[PDB]
């Protein structure tokens, strides 16, 4: 069956730990240790076919995260909607992405967290305009509901597999 090494990126505390666990053992996980870079295997059925997801959920402990920027098929960037830093902070993980892999055109999601939170300081338009500029896709997710969350994730193993 085909793998696919998947990437979870993002600043400290926008919920990639929360949006793994919840995809992983389906359930939230309001207190992760923020320090703790894990990965997690999870076998699944994506439009008929069979597949093996190995996810990394990235802590943050900057050329010592080009080891799983090299080995990363596709990247799940995370910013968390009430968090404007995250998402300006986004540049930044894109660019090293861009040049560790040497290509403009690889699998990404951008994914704005936290959407069951009211007062949202990024809107989705500001968002959108950023995934357009990197010919990618946007997605709204919440790992507190699990809304949008096997969307955001199944949307990146098809970008890779789409490549
Ligand atoms: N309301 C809400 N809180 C969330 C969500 N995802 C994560 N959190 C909270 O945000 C904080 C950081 O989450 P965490 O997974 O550790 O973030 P990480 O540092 O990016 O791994 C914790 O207090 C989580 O409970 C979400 O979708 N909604
Ligand atoms: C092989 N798996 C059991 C673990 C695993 N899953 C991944 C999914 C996407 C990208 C990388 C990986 C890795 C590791 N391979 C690396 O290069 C690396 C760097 C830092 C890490 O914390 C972990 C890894
Ligand atoms: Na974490």
């Amino acid at each position: 069956m085909t793998e696919y090494k998947l990437v979870v990126v993002g600043a400290g505390g926008v919920g990639k730990s929360a949006l793994t666990i919840q995809l992983i053992q389906n359930h939230f996980v309001d207190e992760y240790d923020p320090t703790i870079e894990d990965s997690y295997r999870k076998q699944v059925v994506i439009d008929g076919e069979t597949c093996l997801l190995d996810i990394l959920d990235t802590a943050g402990q900057s050329a010592m995260r080009d080891q799983y920027m090299r080995t990363g098929e596709g990247f799940l960037c995370v910013f968390a909607i009430n968090n404007t830093k995250s998402f300006e902070d986004i540049h930044q993980y894109r660019e090293q992405i861009k040049r560790v892999k040497d290509s403009d055109d690889v699998p990404m999601v951008l994914v704005g967290n936290k959407c069951d939170l009211a007062a949202r300081t990024v809107e989705s338009r500001q968002a959108q305009d950023l995934a357009r500029s990197y010919g990618i896709p946007y997605i709204e997710t919440s790992a507190k509901t699990r809304q949008g969350v096997e969307d955001a994730f199944y949307t990146l193993v098809r970008e890779i597999r789409q490549h």
